[PDB]
Parts: structure tokens; C-alpha cells; sequence
């Protein structure tokens, strides 16, 4: 069973994760919307391919779908409304964490090393809990992302480890329990550039697995559910690939067609 000190962390995460997870994004507002050589790798924003819905809460509709690559500059038509989405996300994120006890308690410099490194994580952890894998849409509220399935993509082409991250994640199926230790345990990366305190952020770390991997084989006791801390555990590994990749893709892109708005400067040390 979960003993007293884990059942008290994970009700400081759980805690912390209501307090600053703004579910139906009602505070996500005055964002940018679509208008009304190096650049051949640069083309990888069309690994993202996302239509757009604004519902009015007058019971209005607004749809956007986005151009198709040819020429050049037009793919960068929704950078500007992503980074504001990212930056909203971003201080959720950042809140969760100044929240914590145990990450209060870390030295400020190890406090900016660990959200530096760990942000993107946990936004993608959170995305995941709003994704919808029967349509393949992130449901943001009053603001919907909805994959370009359509016209030539494929339900198979997950190719793409953001998108087959998504739909795995999805598909187990977690609780929120299991959502808010996942971020604490990435968050909580000792290998993060920059750290100081190594030794107390893995044991933060282990004891924030443990406590995941107790909770799992107190209240999961069907066949389905056998391995699944092992399975997250792998998810983790996961997103941490991801995340390096992403970020050099971000990197590439932020130097030829600047987006990045202060807070994600501030993140990729730019």
C-alpha cells in the first residue's frame, strides 16, 4: 500500500496541478491567429499540419487550414499563434513548479536548470490529457488543434514521434495521479544541464518513481495494467528524445525566421 509521506506527495502534485492547470484554457487570451539553402531542412514545420478552431462564446465558428508548401515563406504562418500557445502553456508549467515544496526547496540556480530543461516535457504531458485519439484533435477549450488526417495524410503515417507519443501515451489510459507523477519525475532530472544539487534531485526523482510504481500495483490490479510502470517509464525516455530533437528543430527554425517570444528565449538560453 502507499504509505503516509507518498500519499502527501502526491497530494502536494496533485495540488499544485489543479492550481495551475488551467483545464479549458479560459485564461488563454489576445493570442495571434494566421494572417487573414538551409531552408530545405528547414521544412519541418510540415511534420506539424494542424487545422484550427475558434468557437465563439457567442456560439460562433471560426476554422483555419493552413497553406501547402510551395514557394517559401507561408509556412510560417502559424509560428506566431504556436508560440503564444507555448508561452501560456510555458508559465502553467513554470507555476506548477514554484509551487512545490520540494522544488522550492532546490537552490535557484538548480530551480532554472531543471525548468529549462524539463518545460517542453511537461507541456507534452499535459497536451496529452486534452488529446482527443479518436479524432485526433487537441480540445484546448474554446480552441481546437485537429491533425490534417484528410486530404492525402495517413492514420499510419505516425511516423512522426510527437504524434506516436501522443497516441501511446493516449492509449494507456493513465490517471491523473499518474499524469502529475510523470512531470514531477521528469521534472526532477538530476541529467539536466546546469544542476548543482545531483544528489538531491535523484533521490527527489527515485522517490517520486517509487511512489508512481506503489500507486500502480495498489490501484491497477488487471492484466491490462501489468508492466504499465515500466511502460511509463519508457514514455519518459521517450519524451526526453523528443524533447532534444524538438528543440534543435526549434533552434533551426528561431535562426532564420525569428518567433520565439521572451519567455522561450529565456528557456532555450537564447
Amino acid at each position: 500500500g502507499l504509505t503516509e509521506e507518498q500519499r502527501m506527495m502526491i497530494r502536494e502534485l496533485m495540488d499544485a496541478q489543479m492550481k495551475t492547470f488551467d483545464t479549458t484554457f479560459s485564461h488563454f487570451k489576445n493570442f495571434r491567429l494566421p494572417g487573414v539553402k538551409w531552408s530545405q531542412v528547414r521544412k519541418d514545420l510540415c511534420s506539424l499540419k494542424v487545422s484550427l478552431q475558434l468557437r465563439g462564446e457567442d456560439g460562433s465558428v471560426w476554422n483555419y487550414k493552413p497553406p501547402a508548401d510551395s514557394g517559401g515563406k507561408e509556412i510560417f504562418s502559424l509560428l506566431p499563434h504556436m508560440a503564444d500557445m507555448s508561452t501560456y502553456m510555458f508559465k502553467g508549467i513554470i507555476s506548477f513548479a514554484k509551487v512545490i515544496s520540494y522544488f522550492r526547496d532546490l537552490p535557484i540556480e538548480d530551480q532554472i536548470s531543471l525548468l529549462k530543461g524539463a518545460a517542453f516535457e511537461l507541456c507534452q504531458l499535459r497536451f496529452n490529457t486534452v488529446f482527443n485519439a479518436e479524432t485526433g484533435t487537441w480540445e484546448c477549450g474554446r480552441l481546437s488543434y485537429c491533425l490534417e488526417d484528410t486530404a492525402g495524410g495517413f492514420q499510419q503515417l505516425l511516423l512522426e514521434p510527437m504524434l506516436k507519443f501522443h497516441y501511446m501515451l493516449k492509449k494507456l489510459q493513465l490517471h491523473e495521479e499518474e499524469y502529475v507523477l510523470m512531470q514531477a519525475i521528469s521534472l526532477f532530472s538530476p541529467d539536466r544541464p546546469g544542476v548543482l544539487q545531483h544528489r538531491v534531485v535523484d533521490q527527489l526523482q527515485e522517490q517520486f518513481a517509487i511512489t508512481l510504481k506503489s500507486y500502480i500495483e495498489c490501484n491497477r490490479p488487471q492484466p491490462a495494467h501489468r508492466f504499465l510502470f515500466l511502460k511509463i517509464m519508457a514514455m519518459l525516455t521517450e519524451l526526453r528524445s523528443i524533447n532534444a530533437q524538438h528543440t534543435q528543430r526549434l533552434l533551426r527554425i528561431q535562426d532564420i525566421h525569428p518567433f520565439a517570444t521572451p519567455l522561450m528565449q529565456e528557456l532555450f538560453g537564447i
